[PDB]
């Protein structure tokens, strides 16, 4: 009676602000697994790239096991929420036909592994502890590059490859492409991203959107999936404070070990001077509605009850304030 109730709530895969946390609890912490196979199912994938069911089941099993169950944020649900988010983007009648199936399989998959393996503290606070991994890096998207190698990685386990089916081109193809998108999540190529959207949706054409170039399509899906990625502020109240709450418990976390290493405390990291509204205010009023704002306006007008929502809440955490 319990998959019942599951089932009830899939049915809400196709709506933006799916109420994820009562999913992953109601699936026995499997959020990432079971919304990615109610996706690929509802897009008809498996049969388009002939991916067994028992192959599919394994890989996002381990996948998402390979999430870190003790980080706060960036764990399966955060994984579970873009997926469907970049799922529903994908559905926008401004988009409809635009990509391919090929191109829609790698913005899907590439959003479930864009944060595998995270362990709970940043690039920069990796790259000032010369970690291990910001070794093996050299302190560039020290962790996108690893969420990639690791969610590539897996497709190699008994069972998991699912891309077993493609073509050796369409292999290629599709690497490049999760390649390119996931190394877009990284939060200092933002600028330059949004940047790049803003010229595009400049000398934007329409039939819906046109693009014929892979270098147009590739920036469309990358800054679809980095709006995936940020958009919390942009779900319904209820949902987004509980994402604050948890990423807020991943940073003083972190804070805790950068004011016990001893290095400056990172900014809004430091628990004893919590803004934690002020911060969402910032966090929307510079990065997350310019770029909202923006893809809004390459999909007028289909982003907008998005970004209605997004400032109904921004309205709401200023009334915090004083
Ligand atoms: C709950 C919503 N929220 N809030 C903040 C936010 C929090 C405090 C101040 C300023 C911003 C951030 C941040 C810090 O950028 C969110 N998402 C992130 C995306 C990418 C990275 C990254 O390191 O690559 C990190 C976090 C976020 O989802
Ligand atoms: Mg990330
Ligand atoms: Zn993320």
């Amino acid at each position: 009676e319990q998959e019942d109730v599951l089932a009830k709530e899939l049915e809400d895969v196709n709506k933006w602000g799916l109420h994820v946390f009562r999913i992953a609890e109601l699936s026995g912490n499997r959020p990432l697994t079971v919304i990615m196979h109610t996706i690929f199912q509802e897009r008809d994938l498996l049969k388009t790239f002939k991916i067994p069911v028992d192959t599919l089941i394994t890989y996002l099993m381990t996948l998402e096991d390979h999430y870190h169950a003790d980080v706060a944020y960036h764990n399966n649900i955060h994984a579970a929420d873009v997926v469907q988010s970049t799922h529903v983007l994908l559905s926008t009648p401004a988009l409809e036909a635009v990509f391919t199936d090929l191109e829609i399989l790698a913005a899907i998959f590439a959003s479930a592994i864009h944060d595998v393996d995270h362990p709970g503290v940043s690039n920069q606070f990796l790259i000032n502890t010369n970690s291990e991994l910001a070794l093996m890096y050299n302190d560039s998207s020290v962790l996108e590059n690893h969420h990639l190698a690791v969610g590539f990685k897996l497709l190699q386990e008994e069972n998991c490859d699912i891309f077993q089916n493609l073509t050796k081109k369409q292999r290629q193809s599709l690497r490049k492409m999760v390649i390119d998108i996931v190394l877009a999540t990284d939060m200092s190529k933002h600028m330059n991203l949004l940047a790049d959207l803003k010229t595009m949706v400049e000398t934007k054409k329409v039939t819906v959107l046109l693009l014929d170039n892979y270098s147009d399509r590739i920036q469309v899906l990358q800054n679809m999936v980095h709006c995936a990625d940020l958009s919390n502020p942009t779900k319904p109240l209820q949902l987004y404070r509980q994402w604050t709450d948890r990423i807020m418990e991943e940073f003083f976390r972190q804070g805790d070990r950068e004011r016990e290493r001893g290095m400056e405390i990172s900014p809004m990291c430091d628990k004893h001077n919590a803004s934690v509204e002020k911060s969402q205010v910032g966090f929307i009023d510079y990065i997350v509605h310019p770029l909202w704002e923006t893809w809004a306006d390459l999909v007028h007008p289909d982003a907008q009850d998005i970004l209605d929502t997004l400032e109904d809440n921004r309205e709401w955490y200023q009334s915090t304030i004083p």
